[PDB]
This record gives C-alpha cells, structure tokens and sequence, in this order.
C-alpha cells in the first residue's frame, strides 16, 4: 500500500486523529499537505514531526480556517504546486455542544460551517479538479481518495450535539453523492466514523491506560488503506472504526410497513394502526 | 384526532405539500400560522383556502426567508399571540441541483440555509418555548408535537443532489437530537421522507394520472397523526410515506465487523482483508 511520489491533504492535522492520520500518509511515502487553524499551529510540532525520513517524506503547513473557501483554494494550489492532487482526508472539526433548548445560533452556525461546508468545499475542489485531470487525459483514469470523516453521533443524535450530529449526517450524505459522481473517473470517496482518545475526548474517553484500545492508530490504518490503489473496489462505503475492528455500516433497513388495503389510508385507521404498534414497542 | 384549540406552524405551506399540511391541520380545528417567502404568497389563495370553515379554522398567513432568525422568532411570537404554539412542521424548502464539481459555493449554502438551518431556528425556538413552558408549569406535561421533513435523498446521497441530501440528512440527526432532549417534556418530535407529486416534483413524477397514488393526501394522513394527542408514544421515528404507506426506518444496521484477532489490526493484513471482501462483492 504504498503512496511513494503521492499527495495527500489532511485538515485539522495540526493535533490528535488528523495528526496521526498525516503522520501515517507519511510514513507510506505521501507528500502530506497539514492543514489546520493558525492557532493549533502555534503549538504544534507535527511539521517537524514528519520528518519520517524514509521516503519523499516532505511536508508543508497550511494554515486556514477550513470554513471559507479561500482555505480550501488554497490547500488545492498547494497540492497542484507539489505535483497533483492525490488524496484528500477532511478531519478537521469542532464542538459547541449545547442542550437544542440553550443552543445560539452561533453555536450551531460554527459547528455546521467546520464539519460540514469545510467538507464540502474542499470535497467540491477536488472533485473539479479530479473530472478535469480526467478529461485532461482523454478520457483516462485518474487516481484520487477521498476520506472524509462523520461520526456515530450522526446516525444516533445524542443530546446535546444536535449540531455535531447534524452536520455529521451531511457530511455522510455528502460524500455518497461525491461517490456516485466521481467513482467513474476513478476516484473513491468513503466516510469513517472513528473512535479514538485525543485531548479533546479524554473528558468522554478517559486517559490512556500492547496497545491503547482506543489508539488513533486502529483509525489511521483504515485511512491508510482508504487513501490507497488497493482500495480501488472501495466507494461510498461508511465504516465505523475504533479499536482492532473495522465495522461496514449496512444501507438503511426498513422495520415495518404500515400498508393500507386500498388505493389511501383511512385517517382514522392508520392513527389506529400506528398507537397499537407503538403501544407494544420499546 | 382532533386539533380544536391547538396552534400548529407549517412553513413552505404556499403550495405543494406544505399547503396540503396546512389544509390537513385546519380541517381538524387547529389554528394555522402559514409560513413562506413573501413571493410564494403574491401568488397563492391558501389563507383563502383555509377557510375549511367547520372549526374555528383561524389561519394567518406570516412571510418570510426561513433561514432567518428574524422569521422563527415571528412565527413562534404568532404563536404565542394565538394561544399558545402546539405543533410545528417543518416543511420550508429549495433545490439548486448540479452536480458536484460544478456547484458553486452559493448553490451549497442556499440550500443548507433553507432546509438544515430553517429547520434549526425554528426547532430551537420551538425546543425553547416548550421547555419554559414545562417549567412554568412546575413540572406539568406540554402538549408539543415536532414534525420535520427530510428525504430519501439523504439516505442515498443521489447525484447532482449533494447538498440537497447534505441537508435532509442533517435534518434527520437534528430532529433525533430534539426527540432526546424534549421527549420527558410530553414534546414528541418525527421526520418524515415524504413523495409527492406538486408542481416542484411534476418534472420527476410526472403529472397526476380513485386517488393519485403519489397524492400530497397520503403524506398529510401521517402529518395529522403526527400532530395530534394520538402520537403520545412516537418519538425520535423515521418514517417514508408516500402512497397508501407508511414504513418506520430502522435504526442503522451493521453489514459486516472486520476483526483483528490481536490488540491491533497489521494495516497489509486489514487491506488484504477489506480488498478480498469488495473484489466479491456488488
Ligand atoms: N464522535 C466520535 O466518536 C469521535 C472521536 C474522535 C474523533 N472524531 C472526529 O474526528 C475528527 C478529529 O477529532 P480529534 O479527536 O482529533 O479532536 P481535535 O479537537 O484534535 O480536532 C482535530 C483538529 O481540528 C482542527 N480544526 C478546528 N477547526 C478548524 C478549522 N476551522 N480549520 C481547520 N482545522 C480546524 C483543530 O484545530 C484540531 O487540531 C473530527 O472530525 C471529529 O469529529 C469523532
Ligand atoms: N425528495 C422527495 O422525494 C420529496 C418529494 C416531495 C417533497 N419533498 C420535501 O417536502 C417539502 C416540500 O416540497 P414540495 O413538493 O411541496 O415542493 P415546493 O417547491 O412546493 O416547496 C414547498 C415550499 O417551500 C417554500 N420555501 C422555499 N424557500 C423558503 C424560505 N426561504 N422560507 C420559507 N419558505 C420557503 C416554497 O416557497 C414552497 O412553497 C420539502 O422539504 C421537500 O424537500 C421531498
């Protein structure tokens, strides 16, 4: 699986899930792209840290607020000057977790603008750039990987991260049309729900107690696969990852219809129907 | 099932299935705020319609964009100026369809605002309103009902739908999120993915050939279930209705587990395990 003489673009790889996903594109050969806010950056490492240097190894910081277009043009301009554009990881996000009845309106914009129109914008960009490559070769095949990240919070909606889980849930959606577009260009694009201990959900988590059970690095080697020619096969598939399993989440499921005998439901009747089944049901 | 004395909002209720909601509710005694854009309202009779008038039948027409705050706080003190808001559905929407390399940002955002952020001002308010209300009642039960709309489109992601389904998807997280929190209030908040044939689904449907067998009535029979005291025991549901039918979604099922046998997956072993499991795979 090895991504010699690729590019990757990791957002929010300035800390915890997206930094190790960018160390582990790294260590395979990727030219790794770090995106995160200027702040994370202060204070960290991570540039330095990819210096591992078996192979091509170079790395190179870019820092915007993943929200506004310009971040995402730029991220796209920085990927082209280092050769093209390879493989997109979108990690970064935030949390404004709120009771819905608390919840400002700024607490939900922030939220949806990181997760969801930060995806958007760089999943877009790339796309452009991927159906023009493959134009640009006469109709030949372009390799691209698009990872992008929701969460179980978006198929569950816990209280208190109504908007986490909302933009979580279009983040899924997302990607599944980006699948339904650019796969016959070549591209796969697919979504992960991760669990893993980083700073920020060591409030939920707990500390690090072989290996942690909860280790970024169960996720980074399902990135790794994910961002790779052997995932050729692979595309708007949602796997949720923690721990030494990988798990494919399965298309909707219907658990009962509620079917008239005739050409409409009779009012009456289907209020009926539906009070008794939900009567007896947990 | 009857609504007499209850307030109920329905937005996007100019036309199509919104209008057929608003009739649906009126025709059982509520009281009907009907929310759209003021355009939509130059050219619709349906304040006019809702003089169907058994019941006191009360409707008032309110214009304005959804995605503004300044409209859910109209509608919610129209509301409270009628007596109290009892039922919200949460019907407001647009499409900008393309496909996804070609969207532009402003395409994007339009729709997130109308459908995902709509849906947020107006749920939140509403959350707030009847939260407040259990408490001035030193603990009392609220009569609330929640119904918002969300689409097949954000299970499937279809193409040229992206961000149609980015937000129908959210909805739906959105609207999970509020049955958790507001459910031990008496709130029972639902989604529906409706089909029905209106002048905006003509183009896809086709036009109306007993009863149209994508008729808005077959969607409105379930919205009048999911307004009313009758829906006391259904919170947090899924449900796709069109047609003589009505089916609960299931909550996500799992397709496949991909285990290590150790603590951590070997990443050439997991690739050789996911590439196996997709080569014979449809
Ligand atoms: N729900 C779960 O079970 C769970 C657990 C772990 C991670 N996750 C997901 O994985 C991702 C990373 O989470 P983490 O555990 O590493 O925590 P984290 O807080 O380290 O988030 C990662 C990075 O996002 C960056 N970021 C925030 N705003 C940004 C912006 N506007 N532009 C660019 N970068 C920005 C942060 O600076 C941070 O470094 C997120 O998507 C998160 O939701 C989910
Ligand atoms: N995907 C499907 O299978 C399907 C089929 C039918 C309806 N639907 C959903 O049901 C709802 C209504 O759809 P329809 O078939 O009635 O078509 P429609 O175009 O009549 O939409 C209903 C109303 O939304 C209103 N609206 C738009 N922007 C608004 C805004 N900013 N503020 C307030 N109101 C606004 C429009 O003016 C319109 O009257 C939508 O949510 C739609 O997505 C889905």
């Amino acid at each position: 699986t090895d991504l010699s003489g690729k590019v990757a673009v990791v957002t929010g790889a300035a800390a915890g899930l997206g930094r190790a996903e960018a160390l582990g594109l790294a260590r395979l050969g990727a030219t790794v792209v770090v995106n995160d806010v200027a702040s994370a950056l202060d204070a960290s490492d991570v540039v330095d840290e990819i210096g591992a240097a078996d192979a091509g190894a170079k790395a190179v910081a870019v820092a915007g607020d993943i929200s506004q277009r310009a971040t995402a043009d730029e991220l796209l301009a920085s990927a082209v000057g280092l050769g093209g554009l390879d493989i997109v990881v979108n990690n970064a996000g935030i949390t404004r977790d709120r009771m819905l009845f608390n919840m400002s309106d700024e607490e939900w914009d922030a939220v949806i603008a990181v997760h969801l129109r930060g995806h958007f914008l760089l999943t877009r960009n790339a796309a452009a750039y991927w159906r023009d490559k493959a134009k640009d070769a006469e109709g030949g095949s372009v390799f691209g990987r698009l990872v992008n990240t929701s969460s179980e919070a978006g198929l569950v909606g816990p209280v208190g991260q109504a908007n986490y889980a909302a933009a979580k849930a279009g983040i899924t959606a997302l990607t599944l049309s980006a699948a339904r577009a650019l796969g016959r260009y070549g591209v796969c694009a697919n979504v992960i729900c991760p669990r893993a201990r980083t700073a920020m959900t060591a409030d939920v988590f707990g500390a690090a107690p072989q290996i942690d059970p909860l280790s970024p690095q169960h996720v980074v080697s399902l990135v790794q696969f994910l961002a790779s020619p052997a995932a050729a096969e692979v595309n708007g598939q949602v796997f949720i990852v923690y721990g030494p399993q990988v798990t494919l989440v399965s298309p909707p499921h219907m658990e009962r219809r509620f079917s008239a005998d005739g050409t409409s439901w009779d009012p009456t009747e289907l209020t009926a129907t539906l009070r008794d089944y939900f009567a007896g049901r947990d």
